[PDB]
């Protein structure tokens, strides 16, 4: 009864991408991804406690969510971000996909050295699409914070100086029922770089505890 990607029976996620589109891409079109996934044998387990200390702790941090439930409801993912490619656009598109007429809640909390550093809450609806509910965050614009780590992070004249900063630098994203304030969906996100002629990549885990 595992789960088998990000996902639990009541939320699947459909495709998660981090984007920036050139200015020029109006001409002719192109897109780089820093990270994606993209979803259309259980998922390996990481123990919550061995990341408890590189996220906030007082209230929408690990150990409250944690203790809120429901436990099948964690994920770790683990970036391999692309980190070669200005003053183009930078984007999030984010999918979800369920059996219920939900509305959605959804944050992101990006954390330095565990503590919150940024925070944005988008509320999306379901619009039924083919016998199930259909969330569409799509091409939302990247904070600014995040834009100006990034070129600052492509800028280090080494690539493990980056792994050390990125080793500090966490997402947690919880996504939520607004009317009734379950938990649907918490993700914990954490980071490397890739290297440049690897693509990015990911590894899902689910978040589980003794
Ligand atoms: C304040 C930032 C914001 O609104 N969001 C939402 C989106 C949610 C989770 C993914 C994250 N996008 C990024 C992924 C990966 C990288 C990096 F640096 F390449 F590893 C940057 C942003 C944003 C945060």
């Amino acid at each position: 009864w595992q789960a088998r990607g990000l996902g639990t029976a009541r939320l699947q996620l459909v495709e998660f991408s981090a984007f920036v589109e050139p200015p020029d891409a109006v001409d002719s079109y192109q897109r780089h991804l820093f990270v994606h996934i993209s979803q259309h044998p259980p998922l390996e387990s990481v123990d919550v406690r061995q990341i408890y200390d590189k996220f906030p702790e007082k209230k929408g941090g690990l150990r409250e969510l944690y203790d809120r439930g429901p436990p099948h409801a964690f994920f770790l993912v683990k970036f391999w971000a692309d980190l070669n490619w200005s003053g183009g656009f930078y984007g999030v598109s984010s999918q979800y996909e369920s059996l219920e007429h939900m509305t959605l809640t959804c944050s992101s909390k990006v954390c330095s050295f565990g503590k919150q550093v940024v925070e944005k809450v988008e509320t999306e609806r379901a619009q039924l699409e083919d016998g199930r509910f259909v969330y569409r965050l799509l091409r939302s614009p990247m904070c600014e914070y995040l834009v100006n780590f990034l070129h600052k992070l492509r800028q280090l004249p080494e690539r493990y100086m980056m792994n050390s900063v990125l080793e500090n630098f966490t997402i947690l994203q919880v996504v939520t029922n607004r009317d009734t304030q379950e938990l649907l969906l918490c993700t914990a996100y954490v980071f490397e770089v890739s290297t440049s002629e690897r693509g990015a990549q990911h590894h899902i885990y689910r978040l589980v505890r003794d």
